[PDB]
């Protein structure tokens, strides 16, 4: 307790750990150092897009619900554009409690029309499947995949088209994550259809959340060390209990060695999701001691650190491609006016979340967030984000696999499914598109067994905590920022010092939603026993 | 919002309102005034007992569980005997997380032996009665009393002896409070037997909680005005919406009039529970524009303020008598060593809560709290608290009704039921007893109908909030301090700006406890369906 803290990794997970060390660990920023491997900001290794190239969204999937971790954290961060003592939480709830998020054209098909998404579209064996899924033990679902467990007809329901699009989830990936979602969002499973439970910032997560958080940390005195890629930790293992001795990093191409005392504590983001990303664009194409080194060397030391080869093994399985579109007005945005909750330029929500083309062989989705998306972007430009799931198949209009098809060609498949395939040439020159083909963007979703991921504090560790989407808590990793903050809090709390599924009202909210808003099995009975009792309100009304 | 606040009443409710105005209303102490009707502290109208007379506990029943309101409040109050930044919450959990509270001789009878209190002692129709009680609508239980609804055999169960003793509750009082208890403590209904869920301060609630809270408020600048008994408020009622214009008080025997602007806000504790208390003792006896004036005048103005005559109407119904015993060592404390969790002088918990003599015609209970009870009391003295329910009946040994029997005589009924009736003379001179016979100590428990109590903010009011145990929220009033803080928070929040029963695990925790720890009706079925599922842990094991 006159110790220092070392934080390996620049991200929401790392910054949140520093915050929790300051507020609730009662240590000072001067004893905190963040080890980053970025150059300095943005130049040749561009920071986060330029307004004259065409912008390039980090990559990828940044969606938020109203969880308690966010409220507890960003309640103490000074706002982005407001004076003291207004927080970023107050900005978040000001711009969003006025204009709530909900979708009008969530599912589309037949090259321009909306597929009815009022209900989840489950029959009866499908409902039984998820209920049977909810009842299975976690010990009995090792390596079982989505398509293995689920029926063939289930993967064509509204439910699966919505779920796989929302989380960018492949049919060959972990069943445990779908189960974990059920156990945690039964109350809100109706929201998968209208996007009610989703809530967005004014700008990005970076510009609206992390940028106020970094400013706050600098105003607290935390140390930053760029150009530092950590590849291993040397640790002692006496009495079956381990402590970190040194950080073996390579700084600016030369080995360094950072000494760690017994009192100090170390936080490390383990895996990567943006490793071998090829950044092609409109006319050229993508092509194809790393960030996985730290975890791989840790895996050699003991089994309590898991098997990273199970997540970075097959890069064709954990890969999909995004594309950032910068549009000056064209028939693409004219069509977009027809599918929007408001107007794109209004400043309010527009598409209300992603829009997924269901009969697209690519499983192609696209979103127009609350415009403007970036602080420095002009009023005659809109930033749309597009991405797809299947990298193996020919498009419906462009008979090219999407990893081989680039830029302009992506506009044709998109405009075909939008109902403006005859007006491609006009939108093609007016919209700047930059692509990102990420080979580990879903490596956390890969099939796994018990022990494959280490806990936030593995058994024995006294000064090392791991963060991110590759660590075993008791929760899902499908929400990227939420999971980063949760692990950060567990890490800081454990080394120092320190529900919804069982709710009867939620099981009724779930069962009715699973049965497409129609009265479910025991409901007619539950009304007759409860309509004249204290518990009348737990049931929804019948037609 | 450069307004002032007026707080009618000195108590936990009033102080908490001032706290919530400061922390979360963001106003300053200089604009807060508390209107009290005490002389100045303690002298002739003794403050809270002297160590040479025999002490006199406020009166009465001060018990606490681990609710969130306490944590949220006393987290910011500097501790009583610890340095900064240690709070009173930290004192509370330090002295109690080491020595947890639980009882060894909770129920006693046959003049010295313990009545088995492992289980609630419900048969099967009794269990059905409480379940049927839980299912009734609150609109259908107006004025219904305990003995009216419940069977005769139910009132002899372990359950009713425990419940009536814990809350000092008469068989002719409101059924709604027993129902409200069920809806809120199903998870913890087992705790009625062992006193697990109860948690006590080091000293009193006054010396350990309120005394740090008042010091905190004075260090914030809040104004106090003793000798001020408020009897009415003059209010305008335009547009069906009312505002307080003036506080009509009598200060030191002369009418005053305090002007209230449109921006200001007023908090008033409505009723009294210690009004006509006669303070007899060892050898003499009790005898028999008031605190009810403010509510009575308010009741004239509108129906939205309720019917106070329904609570202060029959003072024989809302009355019982307490007695504070100060003992230098005698055979009473020697016997007490046999019934204690630890030793009385140890400094730890002793009796673990009240001890109730079930075959006592008075329904006589007594407690020895964590000694010492007061800060200024010596090591060779113990403060015991005793009280009884039935004022109409002859004792088992002293054939006197207890309102007529005093001091020494109270020692005989107590020592008889303790098994030391032959050693009364020794304890009689060594123990100083002071009695309190309160005529409204349970006026809040009196039968009531919808509309009898006003809400924290009655419909229409814009600057007046009411506090205490006579206001309609959605919760019980059987916990005195908890209810005072809850109403205080509702009052401050509403005028400015701003679960457990439905838990499946809790219904199983309740059903097993109702059925005396033996497997209940559907349990054998619930095991067969759930033992090999995700939900195995929600059930308790079978023998």
């Amino acid at each position: 307790e006159g110790r220092k803290a070392w934080i390996i990794g620049s991200g929401i997970a790392g910054l949140a750990s520093a915050f929790y060390l300051i507020r609730d660990g009662r240590m000072k920023g001067q004893d905190i150092t963040i080890l980053d491997a970025v150059g300095t900001p943005g130049g040749s290794l561009d920071g986060s897009g330029n307004a004259e190239d065409g912008y390039l969204i980090r990559g990828g999937r940044e969606m938020n619900w109203n969880y308690d971790h966010f409220w507890d954290l960003f309640q103490d961060i000074p706002a982005l554009e407001y004076p003291s003592p207004y927080s970023v939480l107050d900005e978040y709830r000001a711009v969003n409690d006025n204009d709530p998020n909900w979708s009008k054209s969530r599912l589309m098909h037949k090259q321009g029309q909306i597929r009815d998404f009022s209900t989840l579209g489950l029959s009866s064996a499908h409902q039984w499947e998820l209920i049977k899924l909810l009842l299975k033990r976690k010990e009995d679902l090792d390596d079982i995949t989505i398509e293995q467990y689920f029926s063939d007809s289930f993967l064509e329901t509204n439910f699966w088209y919505l779920w796989r699009s929302m989380f960018a989830f492949q049919n060959w990936q972990s069943l445990l994550e779908v189960k974990l979602y059920m156990h945690r969002f039964l109350d809100a499973i109706d929201g998968l259809t209208d996007m009610s439970a989703l809530v967005f910032p004014k700008y990005n997560q970076y510009d609206s959340f992390v940028v106020p958080l970094v400013n706050y940390l600098k105003g607290q005195g935390v140390n930053v060390e760029f150009g530092t890629r950590v590849y291993d930790l040397d640790m002692t293992d006496n009495n079956g209990e381990r402590t970190v001795t040194s950080i073996l990093a390579k700084v600016d191409g030369r080995d360094q060695k950072i000494d760690i005392g017994a009192k100090d504590v170390v936080f490390a983001l383990t895996g990567s999701m943006t490793e071998g990303t090829a950044y092609g664009d409109l006319d050229t194409a993508p092509d194809l001691s790393s960030d996985w080194a730290l975890w791989q060397n840790l895996a050699k030391k003991s089994h309590v650190f898991g098997k990273p080869e199970k997540f970075c093994g097959q890069p064709s399985r954990s890969m999909w491609e995004s594309a950032t579109l910068t549009c000056k007005p064209s028939p693409l945005t004219e069509r977009l006016k027809d599918l929007s909750i408001n107007d794109p330029y209004s400043g309010k929500t527009v598409t209300g979340g992603i829009i997924t083309f269901t009969d697209s062989n690519w499983v192609l989705s696209f979103t127009c967030n609350r415009q403007p998306h970036f602080p420095t972007q002009p009023d005659d430009v809109l930033v749309l984000w597009v991405y797809a799931l299947v990298m193996d198949s020919k498009g419906n209009h462009v008979l090219k696999p999407m990893p081989e098809c680039t830029g302009r060609e992506i506009l044709a498949e998109l405009c075909y499914h939008l109902g403006i395939v005859d007006q491609v040439d006009e939108v093609a020159r007016q919209t700047k598109v930059r692509l990102a083909l990420m080979p580990f963007i879903t490596a956390q979703f890969m099939p796994r067994a018990a022990g494959d991921r280490p806990r936030v504090v593995p058994a024995g560790c006294t000064n090392l905590a791991l963060l991110g989407q590759f660590v075993e808590t008791s929760n899902d990793i499908i929400f990227t920022m939420e999971s980063s903050v949760r692990t950060a809090r567990i890490g800081v709390y454990t080394l120092l010092g320190l529900p919804t599924q069982y709710d009867v009202r939620n099981l009724i909210k779930g069962a009715r939603a699973l049965n497409n808003n129609e009265p479910f099995m025991g409901e007619r009975l539950l009304h007759r026993l409860l309509d004249n009792t204290y518990f009348a309100h737990i049931l929804p009304p019948l037609p």
